[PDB]
């Protein structure tokens, strides 16, 4: 501490490596041969990170803890912040125009920590004769994104959670034994502690989290979970079920394709699918940064398009499960609650980061086709210079440790990653239409 | 060694008269309450774990016991398999459906009891063995009451314990010490995909028909049993372990999408009401009650047909993508496919309740046993592969239906049939609308 966030260091041999679609990447790794070095690196590194203890601020628990509960210090920056309701809240920015830029830095922190763990894995497990090859793959690797708006391919018609997120086990290579493979628990499937999260040592215990459903208050029992869950917490179920409510990925996929938007869409031209809503986000002209970036711009919406943060909020609900209390009979098919729908605990679910990797990509796409729209309308200009706590960087012009600011990450390529879709500005509008139109 | 495995039920101890098979939710909630010693839950979990980890050449391994029902259609207890469509020992669509399965459930219960006794000998402090043995002697295979609304501190549900990936058990001799272990009731898995097991045990894909088209359900591509986790056009690495999608099973039980045509019925009954009608409709013979073979009647369904629907609703019965309105129930899994349903540990709990329903119906229809024109012909079929000792000729023979007419001869009962005076009131309390 401080942990200086840079993105993966620049290697002349590896100019601006790309964050790939995680389904494309999984099939590249597994389909056409056992080309599984990056998959092995990612699984083994994330496993190590998840098994680090609470007193290591680069453990998975503590990195996820930056976002929300248990609302503690990170990297020497104190907790104790409050939200608009006066409740304890995390460092994460929601309902402000820095929502995309705070999360841009957060995703880069996760990616960097993973890369550093990959290098340690290679130094510890790859024989001399394999080091350059394994190192080359780590240097090319970037955090994959989940394209929640792209139809899943068949070997498609359906939006889906990532293939790899739905697999309890994953097959990895044994370095030093070419040809040998092992099946291991998949660290992208879920995250769990070794006890119920409500009983962790102080100050890290996860409390229940109060949420409103149909205008009434419910205390979502995240203190009673050992594992993250998608849809597995239901009111008036035995708490031994809540300890690990499962990865109910079929219900998440149903919700993605039924797209039950929480906003009032009365008066809209149509009720768009998630793909169409995403298409409209990327192609609606004449929008400013404030309107694109946040639910703050127009309180009342919470004109036939929806901002980035609002879309993102719905996808959180649809992945995690947003109904703890039993609904009416006509809505029983989507009953259940889980981590991704609750801001205080969403970052514990490993899909959180893949979702935010695509939110970062959507931001980069929109920036590409809306050059100059950046914290400069009358509403968003005040936030431009906010410190993006708790994220530290080394300033080269002043030789100081400072917090990140939004202008530091306007060009995502300064963090040494890119997206295929943003490589060629002549192609981007066509690619948006191909994927989402 | 040329030693047939006699199926007797748990042996009789005069100080343990006719122990009862309990509702698995009541039993689990009792076992996990502070007023319980938790020993039966520990014993069941530890014993069933041992049984699941026995090797394939052990005919009392979980895999081989489940294999009696259907695929991979091998021998068991020296009785040849490989029975031109391949088929297993299980009786379906005949009037011995309930009695074949009565013996099968007893075999499972008895093997578990014997593994409990082994566990006690090897793991329990000497001074505790008597107490643990007495708990084993009280234990009987719990039933899943698929027609009873779950306790909620009106919804039918899979058992609590079936929906838990992990379960906490006692460490013998260490009060307060519990340890969390993989729950053997949650699923069954092998150490490789089931389609690659050593010959002759490999589990193949299995045909099914959906909307007039044949599909291969990819059970050969599964390492674990699944509920709803097999969907067409999903990467086969998902199929390795498609998950225990218990919310979708619960939805199916409460939406009750019967496979039968219900044209001209007075109402579409819920699963609870159909079960109520099974137990309370008078004037039916054994053949009408016992099997789909008899046929159809309206406003009533026979035991085997209710049981078939429950199999579908638990396992998932739609591999290929259905229409918009049915997407909420999309997905296929073991319990809907006869050749592989017995691998899912809930199979046995479902069949325990089908045995209980049979016992209840027998109690209130005591004159109807294999003695209508249709079912009489099946009465003396050998219930292969199950062996018993005949206490007259001093020989081992195959079970026959009449041997198990009185389920108490196998040294178990149900609370609801033990208290026969109350039975009609209890049926109304549990299942009446
Ligand atoms: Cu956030
Ligand atoms: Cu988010
Ligand atoms: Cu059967
Ligand atoms: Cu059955």
């Amino acid at each position: 501490s401080p942990y200086l966030i840079t993105g993966i260091p620049k290697d002349p041999k590896h100019p601006l490596p790309i964050r790939k679609d995680i389904d494309d990447w999984y099939l590249e790794q597994t389909s056409a041969g056992s080309n599984r070095i990056q998959l092995t690196l990612f699984v083994e590194a994330l496993t190590v990170i998840q098994n680090r203890p609470l007193n290591d601020q680069l453990s998975y628990f503590r990195l996820a803890g930056i976002h929300g509960a248990p609302w503690t210090e990170w990297d020497g920056v104190p907790g104790g912040q409050k939200d608009s309701k006066g409740n304890p809240t995390g460092f994460a920015v929601h309902n402000n125009y820095t929502f995309p830029t705070w999360h841009r830095v957060y995703v880069t922190l996760y990616e960097q920590v993973i890369y550093e763990a990959m290098l340690d894995f290679i130094k510890q497990n790859v024989p001399q004769n394999g080091k350059a090859d394994w190192e080359n793959e780590a240097k090319q690797w970037r955090l994959p994104y989940w394209d929640f708006a792209r139809f899943a391919r068949h070997g498609g018609d359906e939006l889906r959670l990532p293939i790899l997120v739905t697999m309890p086990m994953v097959k990895v290579l044994v370095p030093g034994q070419p040809g040998k493979q092992l099946s291991k628990p998949n660290p992208l499937y879920r995250f769990q502690m070794q006890t119920l999260m409500g009983t962790l040592e102080r100050p890290y215990a996860i409390t229940s989290q109060k949420t409103e459903e149909h205008g009434w208050s419910f205390d979502l029992p995240f203190d009673k979970c050992q594992s993250t869950t998608k849809y597995g917490l239901l009111e008036n179920y035995n708490a031994d079920v809540w300890a690990d409510g499962g990865q109910n990925w079929l219900r998440a996929n149903l919700a993605l394709n039924e797209h039950p938007w929480y906003q009032n869409l009365d008066g809209w031209d149509s009720v768009p699918t998630l793909q169409d809503m995403t298409f409209r986000l990327l192609t609606t002209g004449g929008l400013n940064w404030g309107e694109f970036s946040s639910t703050r711009y127009d309180d009342k919406k919470e004109k036939n398009w929806m901002n980035l943060e609002a879309i993102h909020n719905n996808v959180h609900n649809w992945v995690g499960g947003f109904m703890f209390s039993r609904p009416g009979r006509h809505d029983l098919k989507l009953w259940g609650a889980g981590h991704m729908s609750s801001v205080p605990v969403a970052a514990y679910d490993p899909i959180f980061w893949l979702h935010h990797c695509n939110i970062d990509r959507l931001t980069a796409i929109w920036q590409t086709v809306n050059s100059g729209s950046w914290f400069n309308d009358d509403k968003s200009k005040v936030s431009k210079d906010d410190d993006l706590r708790p994220f530290h960087r080394f300033c080269e012009k002043t030789r100081k440790v400072v917090f990140f600011r939004s202008d530091d990450v306007k060009d995502w390529r300064s963090l040494n990653y890119d997206y295929a879709i943003t490589k060629d500005a002549s192609r981007i509008r066509k690619e948006i239409s191909d994927l989402y139109g």
